[PDB]
């Protein structure tokens, strides 16, 4: 009677290398080019407002509206070649292991929720995950609470009994910020001393190595 609250892009779907790759292929169609490390320092934050702030433009200049649009049809694309192969090895049966021990399962994503579902149902988390949240399904998104309170609501679980478990700095913020523990991994965007410093209980380098925290408890 407890719920796990997992992040998507480097925490169950191995979408980095993908995002920063893509994120330039969107750039180069818009006619221009970043830094790579600007690319980098936007990885599966919002997608409007990184691009937004890599075009060096007010999120509301019809020219992000273009390239998220354009990022959409390219992600998209890649999500439909790689299936289930879009997960980290043991994804889906750490999360049936989880179900098994009785946790209920959401998602908890800086994607819209579109586009969250939709890679569910392409990758077969679909059948795992009670409730799906992205960035727009709540006013305020990542490193706010709110998602992970609305989530917690979805699954029927109080948040002191709901454990976060993501490799971004946001999904620490969010689940400290809820009043849930955090597991951070070190396999995505960060690195352990940041997300330790951001405030996870602990850190762990794989996704069995997450499931295997919370079953021992
Ligand atoms: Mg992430």
């Amino acid at each position: 009677d407890r719920g796990v609250i997992l992040d998507l892009d480097g925490t169950l779907a191995d979408t980095p290398a993908a995002i920063a790759t893509i994120t330039a292929e969107v750039l180069a169609a818009m006619g221009t080019a970043v830094s790579r490390g600007a690319i980098l320092s936007t990885v599966g934050r919002p997608l409007p407002a990184s691009l937004a702030g890599l075009l060096g433009v007010p999120v509301e200049d019809p020219r992000v509206a273009e390239a998220t649009e354009e990022y959409g049809r390219r992600f998209g694309a890649h999500v439909r070649a790689a299936g289930p192969r879009l997960l980290y090895p043991g994804v889906l049966e750490g999360l049936d292991r989880l179900s098994a021990a009785g946790f209920r399962l959401a998602m908890a994503t800086s994607k819209v929720e579109k586009a969250a579902r939709a890679i569910a149902e392409l990758t077969g988390l679909d059948t795992r995950l009670t409730v799906i949240a992205g960035d727009d399904s709540v006013e305020r998104g990542k490193p706010h609470p709110d998602m992970a309170l609305h989530v917690a609501r979805g699954l029927g679980i109080p948040p002191e009994r709901c454990v976060v478990i993501g490799d971004g700095v946001p999904d620490a913020e969010m689940g400290r910020a809820a009043g849930m523990t955090v597991i951070g991994v070190s396999y995505g965007v960060s690195g352990p001393d940041e997300l330790m410093r951001a405030g996870a209980d602990t850190v762990v380098d794989s996704f069995p190595a997450a499931v295997t925290a919370v079953l021992d408890g």
